[PDB]
């Protein structure tokens, strides 16, 4: 048998996109991390989306994919949404609050 | 106006981030304006087209990593032979900002 490990299916894909990456961002990818470990699944997968003509989920998964990456930001946006909610009195449209997280992201960097 | 509300929205992100926000700083317009947009919307209940709407703030506020997603977009639909939907720069993007940043 094969170690899945060396079923090489687009190993040398993976790494231009990720020489793309790294070029365009001039750094090197921390290999360890969370933030590349979901990257290359992400990738992995969406490949495979890709070769079977499947859509997305757009609106559902951008919520948990920045509730993940982002959960001070993503849970921030919320806290300021709960308070629109408490004042206005009108219901709030979960794409709120991932405009919000995005708008948030780097105001503490 | 809303400028009550305003005041303890700002509070809210200094707690969240233990941070005081430069109240004279292009950092505190941008942040007001898009809270703004966010309370106008509510308060008129209008809905957004999600994935059009992204498009055009992840281009104006994340250029690099949204270029770079398409860059990738690129390069993967011509390795593949295939369709490449929108959202997947979207989704892409939104894996390289903690990469990036
Ligand atoms: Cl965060
Ligand atoms: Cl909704």
């Amino acid at each position: 048998l094969r170690p899945l490990s060396e079923v090489n299916q687009h190993s040398q894909l993976m790494a231009q996109l990720v020489e793309v990456i790294e070029d365009s961002f001039q750094m090197k990818v921390n290999k360890e991390s969370v933030n590349y470990l979901r990257l290359i699944r992400h990738i992995r997968f969406t490949i495979e989306r890709i070769k079977k003509e499947e859509p997305t989920k757009e609106p559902e998964k951008l919520m948990l994919l920045l509730k993940n990456e982002y959960p001070l930001c993503y849970n921030t946006a919320w806290k300021l949404i709960k308070i629109l909610q408490q004042t206005l009195k009108k219901p709030v449209h979960e794409a709120e609050a991932v405009y919000l997280t995005l708008h948030l992201i780097p105001i503490n960097q």
